């Protein structure tokens, strides 16, 4: 009579990392890619012979900086003249060109100079997330919910849908990232009455705070605040500067001019930073870092906390601003939700908990997975086609 329907997927199309989930058997499965990773870098690389997407693109970035594209989400739906675009271009090793006041990324690919619109690069990331899902389900996937930041305008939302259409996905809906994180915790299933929810989203490069009101499952965005110059990469930079100084003291050598040594140092720092979220100390062990000198050292969580102390405290300024904009007091917030890998930092959790007078933080769903989790819950709801009984 009626063939079984394929599952719909939920995609968190992130600035630095993307995540895909599917709701089946009353639960969400976050789908790992073929290298066993539950999140996939939003990177696309171009060579004379291949186009690489995800981990394969990010793993070859050091020697191919001009032809490895990342951060397309910062360009999507924006004009070339937009002041945000002009400032961001100074930090990118790839070329951004002007095509009718619309930015395009220009690379060497298969023997030619090729330019792509940001939605075309995002469609390549979406094609990889669709293939990750089809490898797990064992059949072709058509339907998806894709998330966007709450501050995205109409042009940014339409370009995200366009990226989905290019990838061969039927876009069921574009939903806000803070709404998806709230849905992940079932905060829209608590029945009658108003609930105020604060979403605290600390990413690789930016920080976003959102205040939502939920009434009978209806979401209203009350306030958004944040810091475009605060993320995980700033904490990595503080460790980098600390270890460059430490090498100077110990071996009387300045390593800061050998890109390879700095890159090996930063890669090691990011991993030490992750270890410090679970351990009270972490070792750093690099062989022949500079002039054949082995760099074997350690860092305590207390020293790391001191190195980033001002940056961690500054996350509370957009929280107070969002609360003023929403015209609410901190005691009036019913639920606190953590989003982003950087929220695993114990000190970040402690500062926010202390600000909300000891309140529990919702962090049981991996913070780097909560947005895709909620998007997958919504995708399964949107494809239901139940006919009422008499
Ligand atoms: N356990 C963790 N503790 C501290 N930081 C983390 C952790 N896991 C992730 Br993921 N991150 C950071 O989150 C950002 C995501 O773009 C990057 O800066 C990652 O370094
Ligand atoms: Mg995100």
């Amino acid at each position: 009579g009626s063939m079984a329907k394929a599952a719909a997927i939920g995609i968190d199309l992130g600035t630095t990392y993307s995540c895909v989930g599917v709701f089946q058997h009353g639960k969400v499965e976050i789908i790992a890619n073929d290298q066993g990773n539950r999140t996939t870098p939003s990177y696309v690389a171009f060579t004379d012979t291949e186009r690489l997407i995800g981990d394969a693109a990010k793993n070859q970035v050091a020697l191919n900086p001009q032809n490895t594209v990342f951060d397309a989400k910062r360009l999507i739906g924006r004009k070339f003249g937009d002041p945000v675009v002009q400032s961001d271009m100074k930090h990118w090793p790839f070329q951004v060109i002007n095509d009718g006041d619309k930015p395009k990324v220009q690379v060497s690919y298969k023997g030619e100079t090729k330019a792509f619109y940001p939605e075309e690069i995002s469609s390549m990331v979406l094609t990889k997330m669709k293939e990750i899902a089809e490898a797990y389900l064992g059949y072709p996937v058509t339907n998806a919910v894709i998330t966007v930041p709450a501050y995205f305008n109409d042009s940014q939302r339409q370009a995200t849908k366009d990226a989905g259409v290019i990838a061969g996905l039927n876009v069921l809906r574009i939903i806000n990232e803070p709404t998806a994180a709230a849905i992940a915790y079932g905060l829209d299933r608590t029945g009658k009455g108003e609930r105020n929810v604060l979403i605290f989203d600390l990413g690789g490069g930016t920080f976003d705070v959102s205040i939502l009101t939920i009434d009978d499952g209806i979401f209203e965005v009350k306030a958004t605040a944040g810091d475009t110059h605060l993320g995980g990469e700033d904490f990595d930079n503080r460790l980098v500067n600390h270890f460059v100084e430490e090498f100077k003291r110990k071996h009387k050598k300045d390593i800061s001019q050998n890109k390879r040594a700095v890159r090996r140092l930063r890669t090691a720092c990011e991993r030490a930073k992750r270890t410090l979220s679970s351990s009270t100390q972490a070792s750093l062990e690099i062989d022949s870092l500079f002039e054949g000198i082995d760099f074997y050292t350690s860092i305590t969580r207390a020293r790391f906390e001191e190195l980033c102390s001002d940056l961690f405290r500054s996350t509370l300024e957009p929280v107070e601003k969002a609360l003023r904009d929403a015209k609410l007091d901190k005691a009036q917030i019913h639920d606190l939700v953590l989003v982003g890998g950087s929220t695993r930092i114990p000190k970040v959790q402690k500062l926010l908990q202390d600000f909300f007078n000891g309140r529990d933080l919702n962090k049981s769903i991996n913070p780097d997975e909560a947005v895709a989790y909620g998007a997958a819950v919504q995708a399964a709801i949107l494809i239901k086609s139940t006919r009422a009984a008499a």
